[PDB]
DNA sequence: ACAGGATGTATATATGTGACACGTGCCTGGAGACTAGGGAGTAATCCCCTTGGCGGTTAAAACGCGGGGGACAGCGCGTACGTGCGTTTAAGCGGTGCTAGAGCTGTCTACGACCAATTGAGCGGCCTCGGCACCGGGATTCTCCAG
């Protein structure tokens, strides 16, 4: 299967988009702290 | 049975239409010099819109299903239309044989065309408000069993 096909490896998905990063940072502290998140966006792809 | 005349018949040759190609002349293009006016070419204005992505809400589609009542084919059958035929009717293919009546040429006006005025339609810009468009019934009037 590997050898067969290659498909992104899903790290890029956060490296290709700064405010993905800052938005990882925050929710890793608000999950070890035991909060709770609402994302709020106006697009629904963004929601992809 | 045959040797030759007495008729046919395609065969080859000189004479009738047509249609292309040629050869003159006379109109119609071509060539040229002016004079706008038209159109190209920016440069400004006024529209009223512009797009992506997305959330919401209502009715117009979109779909399911039953079922009915029509779309098809088969059967039959009885006109009825084509198929010959014998008749006869009249087109038509050439003729003659006039005359309207096209087609033209010329002549000469009334009749357009500018055209510069003159000015009153007519066109846009607002305002107003009856007149259609829709509500709300209330009768009526079809449609469909159902007997």
């Amino acid at each position: 299967c590997n050898m067969r096909t290659q498909f992104p490896d899903l790290r890029l998905i956060q490296y290709d988009c700064g405010k993905l990063q800052t938005l990882a940072v925050l929710l890793r502290q608000l999950k070890a702290e035991g909060h709770r998140v609402l994302i709020f966006t106006q697009m629904t792809r963004m929601l992809d």
